[PDB]
């Protein structure tokens, strides 16, 4: 037998940086979870006993915490970027760094209209997040995501003339409750390393802002055919605004609301035009799933 | 053998309401998830299999969606009473109803600067929660309720002056990251029955939007010497603002961001003023608890 | 204002222990989650910031493991109580401890039918759990449980004889799926202290095993009229197996399973007595208690 | 800009089954949750607003209830491939589907020392799973794996030898704990259709159980250089007791447990050959990853 892949390294790695403007006293906090796995010529640590070959996870753990205290951890491309960099630079026998972060919201709290120099809330459990994998000879893929957007509307969404045989039981509708949680990825094109990345630092943000502005404005405003349709005019509409994006990926679940008859009860009218307390479903769910790239 | 006590019911109800204003085309959303436990002269269906005296979990669910249908689910104060009032009127054995309602976060999206009509985010897991309990013969005993509500303040909390003994390691500090998630209780004065409840509607709102203001406000302008000094501020603020309550309680967990010592590394300073990267610690947390009434 | 209640400390302390007989190699794991709230003349920490009165939760956590390292952490009672006792006894100031433990499962493995002598499993999240609160004057007053007990029967299960009514849909049934969650609970006697708590140490273990093995058995037994009727076979028994347990008390979910009608299509027939296939429902659930003591 | 991946179908759909033996009335029961997607000429559901190309994931949820009434749900391996058939062979345009299967442990009771007919524990959390993905033209690809299998060995474990430089603290250990939750993969030959799954079908349970004890047994019986090499002597027992399988992949946390210090209070020795009380950290987590295959 033979070692065909292997990577390792720190998993829910919880990291909290603070910046400090003495002048004005204004406070600004970041808070993640990082995740950077490694691979390279490790197999003799799996087959051999060869310890020799590991940088022990403790070390990559505290080279995380020392790479927040003397970079930026913002934006988490660059971040990523760097952290990933470092292992494949510092290590000639490591040729790969896989670096997840998840980046929780702190926004920064209103008191009385003006914003507070130092208190912030969790205003959702939404996550920003990247996946950078810096790869030595093959550069820098970062795929870049917002995941955990709940949204809900109550009324301009339909799914009829869908196929119907002898498993089909569900009814065509003209208004429907649309619910999901946004799981949205833009994939860069590759970098060629560091520099480029620091070269676009800005249009990170920007294209995270992009990404998330489509996706409420689109379904706020799509009078909605299907999931499936409505998904693909985010993605296009992403596409066109960031030239540096190759593709757009959407992972939506169709978190189903369904009618209640309540017409065994006194003759109750809560289906169609009268449909007013709905059962939201836990399970199972619709799992609607796009790529969309170039012609 | 005997039956001390006993309640039965329908836990984890997930109920949506939806509001037309078919003039303004404007809709309101409502989740919640309901249980509804009873109590009364049900002994037998545990000591002797008779079933009569068991108005069926699944009739008490159905008598929800009827509730929701037929009645405002707003403020859940309100919808928990009638709920209540309805399985002790309705069962001349049930005695009691035991309602608790989680109240789920839909907030009105605004598209391009304006309000959307029907379309809506959950802006975070930060719920309203009611424990509404209905006993024939002595009324109406509210809680309500906000939690989840996650935040974090970067300075202006402090923590020392506390008992030093053989058991103590904690260093003194005069400058710390304070974060929790608030669950603020406000318990009502006993209402005599439903139209008692039905008098004072307005408040319920009023006073949720009141315990919100002052936790937020609270936190952000208290320079915090303890959990404790700065919850119980909350709580005394909270009792000036409304007669009707009679306690107020706050259950605080200490969300604890530890200091990171990189000095064994290239002599990094990133302790006390130099304080930048910290680890956030999932476990274990101090849990400070106070009820506060009228002295 | 006024303080009404107040308690405080450190909550989610994970511990773990090992026993060695160096004799025979064999050692034995124990991990448990450890909760500890003070009470006492503490009014002044929330009050007027006066912090001299707060034994630091850091220490409260110190404390617990230092008392595991010091004693036994089993039977839980037995160390939820020394661990109590500690604090009223070492502070004159505190006069009451509340000590939560939720004891994990490590089972020895048998691997080629042979006991390993240091390797474990964690057979199934079921937890062993104590709630002993000591209060200086009034004694020890012990809950011991077992929580997450996850069982299911294919038969021997009914629900006939209910109340019906117009809020009424559910079909009498002479054959159904019966599956909870099991959470029951045994107080003790109140005890005078740890001396009497230490005095009774064998019978901790004892009635946690009667506990589980009326539990099972009353299950896989009893022809159910009901989870009311069942679970008070259960309660009656347990009390008459300890004469030193005051209450027995059942919080049990009623875990749906829902027949699926098949027949619009190809006339399949899964209901009745030819069903085969179920949808296992997530919510809502049935929710029913009991609280058995002496007649 | 076009579509380049496009998946969709229904996720979480819990099934349970039951057989009833008439004769000896003994009954066994399964439970999992499924999730199906499809891939085929479905992008005109993206671009066009075309919805007459989508089988309803509501079809698809009521399919694979239809499948378990008229298929056998064991094996795993087996219903899926039977299921994913079922959905590229009905729909000329649906050209993959792509199944998952999570199974939920039901382990017969033992009532005093005899198997019970018709009750069962769900003795562990631990799941047997199957992802198989039925592609026209391509065959069936099935991925085996066990997870949440989780446990722990109190000696038997060292770690020393990995590299040291400035970012390293982590002291070498030659006896430490060692607990993790076993993600275990084993990859199938892929199977031209349905008939050789078929052929294969005994094999199935046989792998899985070769997998389970392999896992226990090497976890319990490895004097552990590391997680590396000790999954690794896992991964190549398989692999040599199945010649079906063309790989095996390991995904092991280190689930740390922490030595605590006490010498500070009262010279109190935990540390080294004195350590018995130890601090479970639940974050971060060592994350250690293999895929084995053959010469
Ligand atoms: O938007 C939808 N897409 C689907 O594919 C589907 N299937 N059932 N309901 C659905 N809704
Ligand atoms: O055992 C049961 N008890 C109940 O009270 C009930 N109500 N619906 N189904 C039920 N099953
Ligand atoms: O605010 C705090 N209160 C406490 O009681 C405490 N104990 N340790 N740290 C603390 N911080
Ligand atoms: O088994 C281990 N493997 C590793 O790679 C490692 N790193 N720190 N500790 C470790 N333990
Ligand atoms: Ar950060
Ligand atoms: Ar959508
Ligand atoms: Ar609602
Ligand atoms: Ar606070
Ligand atoms: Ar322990
Ligand atoms: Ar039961
Ligand atoms: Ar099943
Ligand atoms: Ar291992
Ligand atoms: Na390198
Ligand atoms: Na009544
Ligand atoms: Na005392
Ligand atoms: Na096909």
């Amino acid at each position: 037998s033979a070692v065909k892949a292997a990577r390792y390294g720190k998993d829910n790695v919880r990291v909290y940086k603070v910046h400090k403007d003495e002048k004005t006293g204004v406070q600004t906090v970041y808070e993640m979870t990082v995740c950077v796995l490694l691979e390279g010529e490790i197999e003799t640590s799996y087959t051999k006993a060869d310890n020799s070959v590991i940088v022990a996870t403790d070390s990559i753990k505290n080279t995380i915490y020392i790479t927040a205290k003397q970079n930026p951890v913002t934006p988490p491309e660059l971040f990523g970027s760097i952290l990933g960099t470092h292992f494949i630079e510092k290590y000639n026998h490591i040729h790969a760094a896989h670096v997840n972060i998840v980046c929780h919201r702190w926004t920064r709290m209103d008191i009385d209209g003006k914003p507070h120099p130092h208190s912030f809330i969790r205003d959702s459990e939404e996550k920003r997040n990247v996946q950078v994998d810096v790869v030595e000879g093959k550069g820098i893929d970062i795929k870049s995501s917002l995941s955990g957007l709940t949204v809900l509307k109550s009324t301009n969404s339909q799914f009829w003339g869908f196929l119907r045989d002898e498993y089909t039981t569900l009814k065509e509708t003209w208004d429907r409750i649309l619910s999901t949680d946004v799981d949205a990825t833009w994939q860069w094109k590759n970098f060629s390393g560091l520099q480029e990345v620091r070269s676009h630092v800005p249009k990170f943000d920007a294209t995270w802002a992009t990404a998330r502005e489509v996706t409420l404005k689109t379904f706020a405003e799509d009078n909605s055919a299907s999931v499936q349709a409505t998904m693909y005019k985010m993605a296009e509409q992403i596409l066109a605004r960031q030239q540096l994006i190759e593709t757009v990926e959407y992972s939506l679940p169709n978190k189903h609301y369904f009618e209640i008859d309540l017409s065994w009860h006194k003759g109750l009218q809560n289906t169609g035009k009268n449909a007013e307390v709905f059962a939201p479903q836990s399970d199972p769910n619709g799992l609607i799933k796009c790529t969309v790239g170039r012609s």
